[PDB]
């Protein structure tokens, strides 16, 4: 049967791919569609500049209705960002509305790597580290960067 859901994500779809931003991309799983794939590079002058990360978005068949939920499928460290791999970000709670689109989603994940929210620790170890131990928080994003490598 048609449904309104997929017809929305597949225009989306559309749309993101007509009109793509920069250092981010995202599109759907193969078969599935509620769950798309995405992928964000650090921007320049960040620790994570070379690093490329990947993350889900999960969406609903009340779309974009209630917030698209993200999962981090790769192993994220940032204090915004749960070990659990999903995403603090207010937007993505309470304040969402349905004028966000695939691009200003992920764009927002990017800038947040570059400007952490520090209204929200959310893992609270990660924004301890930072006030603490500066010097371990650059080594684990040397290291997190480096695993992106690991297929070359």
């Amino acid at each position: 049967m048609s449904t309104p859901a997929r017809r929305r994500l597949m225009r989306d779809f559309k749309r993101l791919q007509e009109d793509p931003p920069v250092g981010v991309s995202g599109a759907p799983s193969e078969n599935n569609i509620m769950q798309w794939n995405a992928v964000i590079f650090g921007p320049e002058g960040t620790p994570f500049e070379d690093g490329t990360f990947k993350l889900v978005i999960e969406f609903s068949e009340e779309y974009p209705n209630k917030p698209p939920t993200v999962r981090f499928l790769s192993k994220m460290f940032h204090p915004n960002v749960y070990a659990d791999g999903s995403i603090c970000l207010d937007i993505l709670q309470n304040r969402w509305s349905p004028t966000y689109d695939v691009s200003s989603i992920l764009t927002s994940i990017q800038s947040l790597l570059d400007e952490p929210n520090p209204n929200s620790p959310a893992n609270s170890q990660a924004a301890q580290l930072y006030q603490e131990n500066k010097r371990e928080y650059e080594k684990r994003v040397s290291a997190i960067v480096e695993q992106s490598w690991n297929d070359s």
